[PDB]
């Protein structure tokens, strides 16, 4: 029994919590109180199938089980589209099919969440109602959201309310957190997102490179068979995630931090803060450690991979491993290498390889391979360094904007609502990397680009309307952002219309956060720049900063409705031809 097993494992609250998440995720367009309806269906079986593994349907599979339970309210079509298809498959036809539809940007209302004194009554009110609200709302908004970690997440928005809820003042206690917990959700849901496109789009072995160079760097003192193991149970994980196998995953990656607590020794120094943590922390814990202390005396790594004369011996009888081996000794000896970078260093590695090892005297023809690597190092350092002064300059918010015009430019066909976000995502790579010294900026950059980045792909998979997004996505996840770098802009591109509703606001402005309120005119920068393009210069900084003042002075003049349509049809024309 597949249910029972891990009804067990994982405990009656994790298994109910995990399998409302799957089932949020797969059909994001249910209301809630079906969704609860189907868990406690399945959990209520769950428990008949542990009393005993034997009976009637407790040999099915988790996909079988929870399949079937989707098709009960999917055949109402006309309310959540085309699940009726999935419907009328077998299994594992019908999974496949489910986990296709799944929607990264599904067209949801946005929460407008209550007052604090509001939402610490209905807490109190109904806390197991509450949370499984937290968790439903997040879950279909993300449907690849790293299933345990969301546990983690929810546990923590329990504390919030648990505590802030008792406060004196409710209102400035709660809100700082549920802020934090809400970028730092954004900021996992991206990584894991990353992740899943990576196993989808590329293989399990480009995910298990991407693993064998993101251990090597955090447990250097750690030796290759070790580090191996690591990768072997890490992929498992997110392979079962990634594939909505989420019962399953939490699992094995509860029995993974299990492994590494009890292998501490053997692995890394920075552990024992983690390895004592409660189990759903400690699994957060040991995912975001920094990296341990390089050995002292490692060895130039030309001996065991130009030197040698057995190179193309030991090569030959496992590529894989050999090629794995070159990645854990060369990631572990760069901390300040991005993980894109040491995969690049590693494709040429091989790729100088299947051709050495076929010429005559392979020994001379790479003996130059290391001389490579140079220019490969080079220009993500370029291009960080020259990006981390803009960024000072400008400040993050006017970042955005530069990047705004540069992204829309390069990309003009693409969506508005995808080049504000995606360029927005991207200007956050100064606040948090630029604070580093460059032997952290680049782990630290480029990896997160990448995550962006793999966004800006995910979001324009589909409705694809540039080719040039469409390739660089496509071509080689390693080389996504180099490729993104190298776009020029596009001349093929013929200017979007001047549309007088498109730039002039309304009233309604005025009532929005700071933050929302920047978005409705970064995204005037961007129809800007669609209606304007290969004319322009410092005309945006300038229009821009009159679209600040525009809002500025109408969300203050007690009109009737008369300021934004008054200053809204004359400074079109400093818009229009101005």
């Amino acid at each position: 029994s597949e249910v029972a097993h891990r009804f067990k494992d994982l405990g009656e609250e994790n298994f109910k919590a995990l399998v409302l998440i799957a089932f949020a995720q797969y059909l994001q367009q249910c209301p809630f109180e079906d969704h609860v309806k189907l868990v406690n269906e399945v959990t209520e079986f769950a428990k008949t199938c542990v009393a005993d593994e034997s009976a009637e349907n407790c040999d099915k599979s988790l996909h079988t089980l929870f399949g079937d339970k989707l098709c009960t309210v999917a055949t109402l079509r006309e309310t959540y589209g085309e699940m009726a298809d999935c419907c009328a498959k077998q299994e594992p036809e019908r999974n496949e099919c489910f986990l296709q539809h799944k929607d990264d940007n599904p067209n949801l209302p946005r929460l407008v969440r209550p007052e604090v004194d509001v939402m610490c009554t209905a807490f109190h009110d109904n806390e197991e109602t509450f949370l499984k609200k937290y968790l439903y709302e997040i879950a279909r908004r993300h449907p690849y959201f790293y299933a345990p970690e969301l546990l983690f997440f929810a546990k923590r928005y329990k504390a919030a309310f648990t505590e802030c809820c008792q406060a004196a003042d409710k209102a400035a206690c709660l809100l700082p957190k549920l802020d934090e917990l809400r970028d730092e959700g954004k900021a996992s849901s991206a990584k894991q997102r990353l992740k899943c496109a990576s196993l989808q789009k590329f293989g399990e072995r480009a995910f298990k490179a991407w693993a064998v160079a993101r251990l090597s760097q955090r447990f250097p003192k750690a030796e290759f068979a070790e580090v191996s193991k690591l990768v072997t149970d890490l992929t498992k994980v997110h392979t079962e995630c990634c594939h909505g196998d989420l019962l399953e995953c939490a699992d094995d990656r509860a029995d993974l931090a299990k492994y590494i607590c009890e292998n501490q020794d053997s692995i890394s120094s920075k552990l024992k803060e983690c390895c004592e943590k409660p189990l759903l922390e400690k699994s957060h814990c040991i995912a975001e450690v920094e990296n341990d202390e390089m050995p002292a005396d490692l060895p130039s790594l030309a001996a065991d991979f130009v030197e040698s004369k057995d190179v193309c011996k030991n090569y030959a009888e496992a590529k894989d491993v050999f090629l794995g081996m070159f990645l854990y000794e060369y990631a572990r000896r760069h901390p300040d290498y991005s993980v894109v970078l040491l995969l690049r260093l590693a494709k040429t590695y091989e790729t100088t390889l299947e051709k050495c090892c076929a010429a005559a005297d392979p020994h001379e023809c790479y003996a130059k391979v290391f001389d490579e690597f140079k220019p490969l190092v080079e220009e993500p350092q370029n291009l960080i360094k020259q990006n981390c002064e803009l960024f000072e300059q400008l400040g993050e918010y006017k970042f955005q904007n530069a990047l705004l015009v540069r992204y829309t430019k390069k990309v003009p066909q693409v969506s508005t609502p995808t080049l504000v976000e995606v360029s927005r995502n991207l200007g956050k790579v100064g606040s948090k990397c630029c604070k580093h010294p460059e032997a952290k900026r680049m782990p630290c950059a480029e990896d997160y680009l990448s995550v962006v980045l793999n966004q800006l792909c995910v979001l324009h998979e589909k409705t694809p309307v540039s080719d040039r997004v469409t390739k660089c996505c496509t071509e080689s996840l390693v080389n996504r952002r180099p490729c993104f770098s190298a776009l020029e802009v596009d001349e093929t591109y013929v200017p979007k219309e001047f549309n007088a509703e498109t730039f002039t606001f309304h009233a309604d402005i005025c009532t929005l956060s700071e933050k929302e309120r920047q978005i409705k005119k970064q995204t005037a920068l961007v129809e800007l720049v669609k209606h304007k393009p290969k004319a322009t210069k410092e005309q945006l900084k300038a229009v821009m900063d009159d679209f600040a003042a525009f809002v500025e002075k109408c969300c203050k003049a007690d009109d009737k409705e008369t300021c934004f349509a008054e200053e809204g049809k004359k400074l079109v024309a400093a818009s229009q031809a101005a």
